[PDB]
């Protein structure tokens, strides 16, 4: 067998059947004789390639495979990799390298010091020392991406390797099963369970690794047993809990003082599947108030190490959530009562308040819709206004890197063909990965894109106001016609200048057979 | 509180009470006002500092704290860090940096790009962005070193940071408890247990993380239940099993073909706490023979990812070994019978055969002796000839880096004051970290050093023979007087030119009140 | 031809004929069939290997070639590499890697992520992607080490590469000539010359790259023409000027305020071949006083970029010094008058003051002696008391990393067999690379080692006093018998407890046929 044949067999035996890519010369010897059982999903720029693959991996809860073009292709994707790192996305990023005979002279397309290029945004980065090593290196990449804490990995392959003879002993790679599905030993788990049972006023905080693990239902059971309020950890990349469940208390503010104030009076705070904590704004104060102790369950040693307070347990979130939910006592305390309905903001017949948009989406979207958020000034209102009953219903750029949601929404829709994906994206954010629209059109992936057009980088104007920072340049983005951009890439386009038009446009989009972009005229901050 | 006061409080609250170091200018502001409850152990060169700390950590099964002098001090220790990486040794390596005001100009003693210096031999490497961050960074270092898979970490601290005011919120760091004491979920563990119970001819292979976890006794129970032979994984850094137990089969040869041949006919091979596998010599063939399947339990994702065959489970070795030992059925098969006694090699009244030395050590040493090995051509015979009944009885440089055993033997003896440590070190190896002897003398740490003097780099002569490599320079090391070196550093010295003298010297050494070096004249290969 | 044959031919065609090494398994296929025209110099630990090679390179003014054993060997040398980086030493560091077939599994002796290991202390670091690339990679290493600014480089080679067929086109590598012997263009050089000619009170500061370039005599001519005082830049690794020439003003204090004060009243300060500046102690103030402007000529862009003041020119020091010396006008100003003789310190019949030792060395040593300094508390007095008329007469650890002088003195003596080398080394410093003594004995390299024994880390006690730092541990190093250590490694040993004995010992050492160590009892600080 050739290295080419052996590598594709390894991929298929490990459950990989799709290649997300943008091709180049160094990758042609890999992509040739492309297996008939594999799919290739082309995107027009590498931030888009990786964003699509990322959405696909996060929604499918399995690794996604990517193929990029040497250093420049890899480099174009590095902003996307920053998000993937923070979301623990299992991405296998491969890039083609020059033929071994031309690497020394640094021929055009040589990826110099290749393994260092994507650092520090990958768990493992490597270029094999010989062609016959390639299948083994691929095996390492697959497992490194897939083991807790999941994350992106990078493999660079000289293009002449693919046609070389494989080592017959590579067959031992094909069916390897590697598990990190582990939980705290019985003795210490019993101690934890007793602490939870004994708490007088427990609280629960959930992060994105809960949704990644599909631990949502177990966390619901845990919250109901403990009769505990449930918050989502700040800067949330995913939604880990049904947002209209009686215990739900919403998205935590991303500030030190704000969080300790919210947790005041709670004697035990159990954090599951989140960093402690992904703060953003400078909001100095106490990490916790006197009387509150914190216990974190995380899949990531780096998270456990850097928490400024609390105990921690490093384990698989699925295994831990299931064990805790099934072991804790049913508290005799009263179940928390549901948060009240959000207020209806006054809305005239002109430009749309974001609150109006979210209320309308919630009214019209199917109950199993999936939302993506890259409308950076409206996140708090989005979290209050969308009833998300099911797992896998929300994605937001985990490192705050714009250019995620547009392509990721296409990958999510590919992963979940029966769930309508609706990406709510600001006019500023829409540009970073605008060419991803083409992939939706070409493959007829029926994502709906809602562009919130207020003509400005609103979140930055807000932060500038907070800083009392005057005379900041570059905050306005006038003069973008999103319907024309959609037409440019072959996506049906609609405009909504008022509520009547928004309702009409959404009705049309929800009944469409392909992707649709709706440009919404929203109020200026 | 100052950063100095807060950091020492964090260290003591996290169980650290000893600093292994060689001091420099950038470290004086850390070392001043040294707490009266802490010990400082000086060594004269940094390979020695780190080797001592490494032995101490491995034997104590807890992190050891190191303080080195900027880049040059760190650099002098990097060979020692290579061993520590391979042995999963929990080492907190700190180094002083220039004052922040002088870093930009690159004043003398500036550690440039400090965090990159010890890579790739550390789990985490960092320099804090401000003085008030230092305690938090130290907390991260402690936990990163201590979490599975354990390993060395690096923290660089500008010397002006220590006198600055600490953040009062740093108190939340002091008592953090972080656990990685995890094992496979019940459902999948039951599957594993059933596979072991159903095996017709199981075999067990154990690596150093078993001894690190003190899982030895549980592995004995497991082997007795399964009625399975037990091998030690190749290139063994520690001894994970009693070497005269009936199931014990010794050290595996470090070759691909040799290992698959040894495992032939075993249907299930369970590897615990080892890489799969730390081969050395080129010995091509099948990774496993038809009919053999392999299951690896490892604490290290990097090990699980790179195994060329078998399934893997990434979990704590202590928790897994205990669970397996207590869950498996007692097989009705016959218990394996003990390996026969080693042959007595013919010995005249002249220079000592290594076999004679090991037999004599085994005869005379206490049953709870601890051995270290850096006699590179005699390892196989050492493993056959020493009855090591107890955990923590053997150490060998885990990355094959010479200069480990001499200082490590001092750290081990410090960790285990009631167990006689005997380091068996070749004449070549003895030189790498020779100045460590001084620390044994100064602190009266009563390690016994047995120098095997055959005048040559014997293992290299052997490998050259294997390669049929002629005209290799640099293989002979004549003209070293080890008694004089011992005298130079204040250690009692004895010579053994024959068996009578070896017995006399060992009797003297075993009754001595301080460290003793015995130079043994061994046969030339 | 084989890669082995082709690589040794490249080395010899590029002027390399000596390998400094400590061998290991991965290097045996390189070292076998060692060419009869090459020398191999063995040292017993890698800090010693690199120190010896460094002294050899610095004194010979040409690259030195080193061969180390995988990661652990490389790591043991990293403190030595820190000095080599700061001294711009052209060192070609090679290390053996595992066979390509065993790299993936990370067999024992695999150097993981090899090229990152010596960073940031090398100019270039690399592992070739195939065997046939090895000669080209070696060519790159040779030239990278040798081009201005000179420095260490690193090449990792899988051991199976050596026996493979070389590319016949590699012959084009053999005779490549690469020059960086460049100077400022005529127009701008004329501007510089006019500025120097027009200065009313110029001063000159010289650094180690002057001595490396053998630009010393040209700098003497320049100073005589400009009638300018000459200082040596702080933390001096080499001596760039005759120390009894009338213009000489000595070693600058390594402090910001001290230097600007010394330069006050000088309108133009010309710095040649030094960083601006290698300060050490914290001594805040003005970088330059009003009225002083600075112009730096440096071979190193990194130095030019980081200077906090002045203009800079990046060019070859030899070419620039020669051009300036020959272009400037002869000033009608009076030539500076020579510094007065140093005072004779009172000396009784007991332990030696360092001043006495240096005066005695100056009295007894040949006029072409070469000194090395690792007596850290006595540097200022050494610089005042040794008349060093010739180039290449002084070396001091350029990054302040101890363990340099003892091995470097052996390399310098090998480079300069007709010039008596005298290394003055503190009792503390002597231990870092003590085993280097063996190389001097084995190859009969007649270096004289003068150990200044005061029982303490004196420079650290001094700095602690400056910090008013109390209760610092680890500052005393009692109980070392240096005569016994010398005997241990086969070097003739003498002791000097008083001046009479010092004179007798020096007379004996200067007439000896081999290396000699003199242990001098010096006064305690
Ligand atoms: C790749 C990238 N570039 C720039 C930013 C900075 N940025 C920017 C430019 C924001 C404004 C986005 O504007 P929008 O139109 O998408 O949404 P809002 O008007 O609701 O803020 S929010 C923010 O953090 C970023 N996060 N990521
Ligand atoms: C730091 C370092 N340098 C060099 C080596 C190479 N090496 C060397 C030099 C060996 C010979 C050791 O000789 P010895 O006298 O200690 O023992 P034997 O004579 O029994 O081999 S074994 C080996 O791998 C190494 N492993 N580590
Ligand atoms: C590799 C390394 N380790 C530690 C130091 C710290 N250090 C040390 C330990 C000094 C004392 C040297 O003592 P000495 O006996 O050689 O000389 P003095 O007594 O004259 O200071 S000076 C100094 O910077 C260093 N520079 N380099
Ligand atoms: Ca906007
Ligand atoms: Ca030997
Ligand atoms: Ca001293
Ligand atoms: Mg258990
Ligand atoms: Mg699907
Ligand atoms: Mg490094
Ligand atoms: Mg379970
Ligand atoms: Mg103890
Ligand atoms: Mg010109
Ligand atoms: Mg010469």
């Amino acid at each position: 067998a050739s290295v080419h044949g052996t590598t594709y067999e390894l991929l298929r035996r490990q459950g990989i059947d799709t290649v997300f890519g943008n091709p180049g010369s160094n990758e042609l010897p890999f992509l040739k004789d492309f297996p008939e059982d594999f799919r290739y999903i082309l995107a027009l720029q590498e931030a888009c390639v990786v964003g699509i693959a990322d959405g696909y991996a996060q929604a499918s809860r399995k690794p996604a495979f990517i193929n990029l073009s040497s250093a420049a292709g890899t480099g174009n994707a590095m902003g996307a990799l920053s998000n993937a790192w923070n979301s623990h996305s299992p991405l296998i990023v491969t890039a083609g390298q020059q033929t071994r005979a031309m690497i020394g002279v640094e021929a055009l397309l040589t990826n110099v010091d290749a393994a260092n290029l994507p650092r520090p945004l990958v768990k493992w980065s490597y270029e094999p020392a010989s062609a016959a090593e390639v299948p083994h290196a691929m095996s390492r990449a697959i497992h490194m991406a897939s083991m807790a804490p999941q994350g992106p990995v990078y493999l660079s392959v000289p293009y002449d390797d693919w046609d070389k003879d494989a080592d017959p002993q590579s067959h031992h790679l094909f069916d390897r099963h590697v598990s990190s599905s582990v939980r705290l030993n019985d003795q210490d788990l019993d101690i934890l369970v007793k602490a939870l049972n004994s708490a007088s006023n427990p609280a629960i905080v959930l992060g994105p690794d809960v949704d990644a693990a599909n631990a949502n239902a177990d966390c619901v059971m845990l919250a109901e047993r403990l009769k505990a309020p449930v918050w989502v950890a700040p800067s949330a990349p995913r939604c880990p809990f049904p947002t209209r469940h009686p215990c739900f208390r919403g998205l935590m503010p991303a500030g030190i003082a704000a969080i300790s104030q919210l947790l005041e009076g709670h004697d035990v705070v159990l954090v599951i599947g989140a960093p402690v904590f992904r703060y953003h704004q400078y909001d100095p104060g106490q990490y916790l108030k006197p009387g509150t102790r914190l216990i974190s369950v995380t899949c990531d040693p780096l998270e456990a190490a850097r928490a400024p307070m609390g105990d921690a347990i490093v384990a698989d979130i699925g295994a831990m959530a299931s064990a805790l939910a099934n072991l804790v006592e049913e508290s005799s305390r009263q179940l928390p009562t549901a948060a009240p309905e959000p207020a209806k903001v006054d809305q005239d017949a002109g430009r749309l308040h974001p609150e109006t948009v979210f209320d309308t989406l919630n009214d019209m979207a199917p109950e199993n819709a999936i939302y993506l958020n890259e409308s950076t000034s409206t996140t708090a209102q989005m979290w209050q206004r969308l009833n998300m009953r099911n797992p896998g219903s929300y994605y937001f750029c985990a490192a705050g890197g714009l250019g995620f949601a547009l392509p990721a929404a296409i990958g999510v829709q590919l992963a979940e063909p029966e769930r309508q994906v609706i990406a709510v994206i600001g006019d500023g954010s829409a540009n970073y990965s605008i060419s991803a629209l083409w992939t939706a059109a070409q493959y007829n992936i029926p994502t709906i894109f809602v562009i919130m057009n207020n003509g400005t980088y609103g979140a930055l104007r807000w932060f500038a106001g907070v800083l009392e920072a005057e005379n900041v340049p570059g905050l306005d983005v006038p003069g973008i016609d999103f319907r024309a951009l959609a037409k440019g890439y072959g996506v049906q386009a609609l405009k909504a200048d008022n509520l009547e038009q928004l309702k009409g446009s959404l009705q049309e989009a929800l009944s469409a057979k392909g992707p649709v972009l709706i440009e919404v005229s929203t109020v200026s901050p």
